[PDB]
């Protein structure tokens, strides 16, 4: 259904946010 | 429909947050 | 409808916490 | 309707968060 | 109604997040 | 109702988060 | 019921979230 | 349900934020 898919982009949206906050760490990291 | 429509622009735009926070991590690198 | 639309509020002001984002990694980057 | 005007409130609630973290942009670019 | 109370909630405790940010940014005015 | 209920709950954790972002902003400041 | 209980589930997520930035504050400090 | 198991999706990407924040109070403390 369409909102359980719009719901399914929300949640990929908020891994991409935890990928970008992995990159933070490995930048402090270096 | 417009409710998934609607959640589907909440999902780009926690995209445009992940892009943000990947710009934060190239300035630390730097 | 309302519902839609007060959801479309919150997208934009998510937008708005990826501008902010982008200016502190602008502040960084200088 | 109540439901859509809470929305609104969380919207303007994280117009709130995006206002702090300009913030924080211009106290890391001082 | 009960579901427009807990979402006012939700938006009161994003604004207690907004607030601790307005902190930070007066931490690193300091 | 367990669905107010369970919204109560996302509050509740939101609040956790805020206090957590206060103990960031006395890091900062000592 | 399960959306109630979906919904506890994300309210347990922002705990760890505030759990994570606790030890960030606790980073900070040290 | 389809709603429930994208809402379980969304908790378990906010679980990935969570790990990501625990990654960078580890680089902090390094």
């Amino acid at each position: 259904g369409e909102i359980a898919q719009a719901l399914k982009e929300i949640a990929k949206a908020l891994k991409e946010i935890a990928w970008a906050k992995k990159e933070i760490a490995q930048a402090l990291k270096g």
